[PDB]
């Protein structure tokens, strides 16, 4: 009923700024479309800024929310896709945090003409440890363990794992924030989106997407280590990759001003 406008409120679509080119921002895992406002307004002066929500986020209607299609990640990409249908676009850059940016790959594998760049910060296809090929980061049992405390200790469960993204203990507050935004999005649904998230794997992926990328890689990164960062640059057939020297995880909340940076220098030798 009223289809446009149904998407743009189920994923709390906005639309900022102005210019010929787009740039669409995708939160990361337990992220509503705040978690930019630090970098994003900085585009807002020449392009067009979309932002948006996954479903699930605490001021979330929740009506909007279905079991089946959020099992998997698949269901993520097709709000991206609805997103941009809804906003009639032909084209846009689309700039995803973590597993934001494999969403934002996932969608354009199956659209790629919606896509003029993919710009991943801190992207991972897979955090499972993979010897000798592949090191993801993670034992099966780390992440099995992690989504138990989701269950038994939710709240548990946020400080823990605010406290590993970021890997920054002298820097509390951005730490609190995360930890806060973890508290306040749906369990049920959070605990459905980081089973989906974290036990998928993209690897297989890489070699179809033919949008091309850049991978904004982190400095000590728990989450999205080096050699993901590394993997991934020699997959996808066409990207580059440039070490950040933001530390974390969350380049965009703990280091936004070099998060603009680099998109920035991207985007104007790519114009």
């Amino acid at each position: 009923a009223g289809h446009m406008t149904s998407i743009l409120s189920r994923n709390h679509v906005k639309v900022k700024g102005s210019g010929k080119a787009s740039i669409m921002f995708a939160p990361g895992f337990g992220c509503d479309q705040s978690v930019w406002n630090a970098v994003a307004p900085a585009f807002e002066e020449d392009h067009r800024v979309i932002l948006f929500d996954y479903v699930g986020s605490g001021h979330s209607d929740l009506r909007a929310y279905d079991l089946n299609r959020y099992q998997t990640l698949d269901g993520y990409a097709q709000d991206v896709l609805d997103v941009c249908e809804a906003l009639d676009l032909k084209e846009t850059v689309f700039v995803g945090h973590s597993v934001g940016a494999l969403i934002g790959m996932l969608a354009s594998i199956r659209r790629p003409e919606l896509f003029s760049h993919l710009v991943m910060v801190g992207p991972s296809p897979c955090y499972l440890n993979d010897p000798p090929e592949y090191y993801g980061g993670f034992e099966e049992e780390q992440l099995l363990g992690l989504l138990e405390m989701m269950e038994k200790n939710y709240i548990g469960w946020a400080t823990v794992f605010a406290a590993t993204v970021l890997n920054q203990p002298d820097r509390p507050e951005i730490k609190e924030e995360l930890e806060s935004r973890f508290c306040s999005t749906d369990p049920v649904i959070a605990r459905q989106f980081a089973k989906a998230a974290f036990f998928s794997d993209h690897r297989e992926d890489l070699s179809k997407v033919t949008v091309p990328s850049l991978i904004l890689q982190c400095a000590d990164d728990i989450i999205a280590p080096a050699t993901v960062g590394k993997y991934m640059h020699q997959h996808l057939p066409y990207s580059s990759l440039k070490q950040m020297e933001a530390r974390g995880h969350c380049p965009h909340m703990s280091h936004p001003d070099e998060t603009i940076q680099l998109i920035g220098d991207y985007l104007k030798a790519h114009v």
